[PDB]
């Protein structure tokens, strides 16, 4: 059967299936508002719609926007109507460092193809960077090479239109920086200025297009571990001279950071942590006897006390990851050697199923998952 | 957290993990939306295989990480057993290219369409190049059938694409072999109609059982094509237009209950070959190929059986025979041909006609065929 709508004073003549392939959209969801003809009626942009329209008419094609703006303004809208482009996660893997050299390629996982393919890399060669994604663009920023100690840089990548920018710099240039999201902004958290071991926070807004310094940590941290989840953000270990197995918690409404109650049963930098529903999980890294680790620990808030589960396949530090919708990725690293081991997590079963491997082994890198 | 019961063997999931695909047969279980048989302990039932259900529920706790089937019983077992479930390995179609001729080379190369970098990729060429040939899809294997070469001018063998484990592999021969043959699937058999046998234009026609594991043939056409267009739907099968030295324009339905062809009685009033036929709803649309005036043509004919008369449609945006093409949901697609030049171009049709990404290799009589696991 078939609809009629009318979005911002233009006409599409369209199928019932068509704009409800998505369940739970908005546009699938749509006494509505009409205009006087009788036709639904949405009071939004209707170039964006005419785009987000064709792609719904045919999608196996992806809109190409044709600049920044319209390309920010697209996902924004396909936000509101309730959009995903693609049925699965872009997952991205960057920079780094490969033995002897820095890198700036980039890795895509290929699902249809079960193989990392290499990708559209970034403009600077670099490891050791803070990373978040922010609107499913990507960002890195920070980070060190062979022509500096420390950063100040921020690159985007804006996949519909496949291209790197430069964005933002950072008021303190530095490596071994840990970055989150949290309710709108990037968070931007400890590492090493250059020559030592800093405390400082910066915010980027997208409103403002800037970073901005916020309340530094209560103690300096680099190659901590942070994740955000329920409105606050953890950071978790990292090395000041020794590594540390303390956390603290930054009320992101309240801008204050407060000592977490419950330490780390293995104190250690250099590996990651992640959040699946209320529990923290805690992966790798090296430990103050400078024993690379394989040892995983959970934070049941329940019982209130940090456990540990069984551990990774192999041990690692200064790997990439992320969370996905089921699982937990983990790529590369080092050991002792060089890593281009992946593996993923469930916590269905606490277990670590072995995944595809990188092209290039690597170490630094991070880990960026884009949901489109 | 659940505790499901499958063959006796217990597994200890969440209804997260189980519901992940919507309108799944194993989410309307899993979400009280349909009758379930429990057992004493109380635990939801399924009375299936439990190493296939193993399978399946760790491809749901990654779904980026497909099962690889052991061998080619599993892989047919695993896909039946989803298929049950109501689930998909990927949330896209496949969309493959294969075979056909470059404008010099006969190929064996198949093309693999790419939704992520939105792009055609090389892939798991098969082991005959060959262009003209009869190609099927069938419980997600791809199928080919004749075809020709530089060395033969017929073919009577059989290849099939195993996409779990990414493998070709022989099959039963054709009885008659063929170039310019059309395939099918209707009614769980693929069928093969018409075309050159190497010495002339055959109205022979043979359905592949894959039970019996044998091409067995059956009613020929009445009239001799080759280059015919061919669709299933409604339970029957049509055959449309082809050539015998002239272009057709007669059209024959099968019906598979009385192995017999009749004549459809709305011919096309203009003949052609060469094209496609295609099924969306209760309509027969044709498009494309070269008419009895030498034509290349872009015409697009619906057939409406409510006001029983062809009408013309949007044409292709441009002039093509001997494409390779094939139905999505909602949509239809045209990959490359000929019109003098050997093309490369591909579109997309609803009721109009969107440009699609390019083929690597320009080519034409090739087949598009399309896997949904």
């Amino acid at each position: 059967t078939m609809i009629d709508i009318n979005v911002g004073g233009a006409i599409f003549e369209t199928s019932r299936h068509t704009l409800t392939q998505q369940k739970d959209s908005f546009i699938e969801k749509l006494h509505v508002t009409r205009d006087k003809q009788g036709r639904i009626f949405l009071d939004r942009d209707s170039e964006l719609f005419r785009i987000i329209l064709n792609f719904l008419r045919n999608p196996l094609t992806i809109p190409i926007p044709k600049d920044l703006s319209e390309s920010e303004a697209l996902l924004k809208e396909a936000e509101f109507y309730g959009i995903k482009f693609l049925p699965f996660p872009l997952v991205f893997c960057i920079g780094g460092f490969d033995g002897v050299e820095y890198l700036n390629s980039m890795e895509l996982l290929d699902i249809s193809q079960q193989c990392w393919r290499m990708c559209t890399p970034m403009s600077t060669k670099k490891a050791y960077f803070g990373s978040a994604v922010l609107n499913n663009f990507l960002y890195v920023f920070g980070g060190n090479n062979y022509d500096y100690k420390a950063l100040f840089e921020t690159e985007v990548y804006d996949r519909l239109r496949d291209v790197w920018y430069v964005s933002s710099n950072l008021n303190i240039p530095r490596r071994n920086n840990c970055g989150v999201t949290s309710n709108g902004r990037i968070y931007c958290i400890g590492g090493y200025d250059g020559s030592s071991i800093i405390p400082n926070v910066e915010a980027y807004d997208h409103r403002m297009k800037a970073w901005v310094e916020v309340a530094p940590l209560n103690t300096p941290r680099s190659s901590a571990m942070c994740v955000a989840f329920d409105n606050k953000i953890y950071v978790i270990g990292g090395t000041n001279g020794e590594r540390l197995n303390s956390i603290e918690v930054y009320e992101e409404k309240m801008n204050k950071w407060e000592q977490f109650p419950y330490a780390l049963l293995e104190a250690r930098s250099s590996g990651a942590a992640f959040n699946y529903l209320n529990q923290i999980y805690v992966v790798g890294g090296i430990d103050n006897e400078h024993n690379i680790l394989d040892s995983v620990e959970q934070y049941q808030p329940f019982n209130k006390r940090w456990q540990f589960l069984n551990g990774v396949p192999e041990k690692k530090m200064n790997f990439g990851a992320a969370t996905l919708s089921d699982s937990y990725i983990i790529t590369g690293g080092e050991n002792g050697e060089v890593l281009n081991s992946c593996h993923f997590f469930s916590p269905d079963t606490n277990e670590w199923q072995l995944g595809p491997s990188l092209l290039v082994p690597r170490f630094g890198h991070s880990v960026l998952i884009a949901n489109i």
